[PDB]
């Protein structure tokens, strides 16, 4: 019919284009294969960081004293100085902007004690983020055999951060950072090249290719694009834009329901109440190539036998979106209201 153009074949081991809002994989190519992820692997490292913050178990202002082994890294660093104690809201600055290995690896052992247990928070939250080729051994992305992570896995860690607090992301569009009488610039050059693009981070070695986890704003839309594997500078950065204005031209977004408002009614056994308002943890949108909208159909399917207690967010049913007769995008229907057991 009026199917809209495929999408570039990109000089690239592998890549994903993600819309921002629906979260939708809109293209993928080797999406779940596991590559080296090299300073990509910081993304991960800064989330949880983040995490910790939003939790309270970490504040912006505390004091982290910097051991000899992260004194000890190569590679880019912010050169915080051994046995000295720089803030969390530091060092997150210097592993966001500057990808620093020192920074990285002291926020770790201020979180977890160790980088060797802070790798397991790292795999912990890979499992709750849903990731599904992704494993870490250290919090810079040091070469080994048991570190890796995917294109499609970046695509859903960078949509998790791109969605935290304001403050934090807009960490990834700083242009620079100093520290101990070095100032750097932010590693991301697309940020001095083009407008829209506000994170995240590059990833490069000789065995993993240069690579990209970069995510642009345009009329109203977000669109998040990985890259693995490029031949250079160069060819990373075009590739991705190509990637890119793929999504911005050939997809549109529309807003089906907001988070929160009741869809439908389901029953409940042994509850004070005898039915629960079910709906979405958080808006329901769809992005597809144009002209698709048309042909979608929604089913809203409760559980059976579930029974009380029931907690406010709890797993109850699943809506399903068919486009013709194929059930594609599948949100979780949650209970609104607690209810009891009386």
């Amino acid at each position: 019919e009026s199917m809209v153009p495929a999408p570039p074949q990109l000089a690239a081991k592998s890549y994903v284009l993600m819309d921002g809002e629906s979260g939708q994989v809109l293209v993928e190519n080797n999406g779940d294969q596991r590559l080296p992820p090299a300073s990509l692997t910081k993304l991960m490292t800064a989330y949880i960081a983040t995490k910790e913050i939003e939790a309270g178990r970490i504040g912006e202002n505390d004091l982290v004293t910097v051991s000899e082994h992260a004194w000890r890294t190569g590679g880019s660093r912010m050169f915080i100085k051994v046995g000295s104690q720089v803030s969390v809201s530091d060092l997150l600055h210097g592993i966001i902007i500057q990808s620093g290995n020192d920074a990285s690896v002291a926020l770790a052992e201020h979180i977890a004690g160790s980088e060797d247990a802070f790798a397991d928070m790292m795999n912990t939250t890979a499992q709750k983020l849903g990731l599904t080729n992704s494993h870490f051994m250290d919090a810079t992305g040091l070469p080994n055999p048991d570190h890796y992570s995917s294109a499609r896995d970046m695509a859903v860690l960078a949509r998790a951060i791109i969605y935290g607090e304001p403050s934090h992301y807009a960490i990834y569009a700083q242009k620079e950072f100093l520290w101990n009488n070095i100032k750097q610039p932010n590693r991301n050059l697309l940020l001095w090249r083009d407008k829209t693009v506000d994170g995240l981070k590059t990833g490069h070695t000789d065995e993993a290719g240069y690579c990209l986890v970069a995510s642009a704003v345009r009329d109203g839309q977000r669109m998040i694009a990985v890259v693995f594997g490029t031949n250079s500078e160069q060819a990373r950065a075009a590739e991705t834009q190509k990637l890119l204005t793929y999504g911005f031209r050939f997809f549109e977004s529309r807003n089906f329901y907001k988070k929160g408002t009741e869809l439908t009614k389901g029953l409940v056994w042994k509850g004070s109440e005898h039915e629960v308002k079910a709906g979405l943890a958080e808006d329901l949108t769809m992005t597809l190539p144009r002209g698709q909208m048309q042909k979608l159909q929604a089913s809203m399917v409760l559980e059976p036998q579930l029974m009380a207690p029931i907690q406010q967010g709890q797993v109850i049913g699943k809506v399903e979106v068919k486009l013709d007769d194929k059930v594609i995008r599948s949100a979780d229907l949650v209970a609104l209201n607690a209810v009891e057991e009386g």
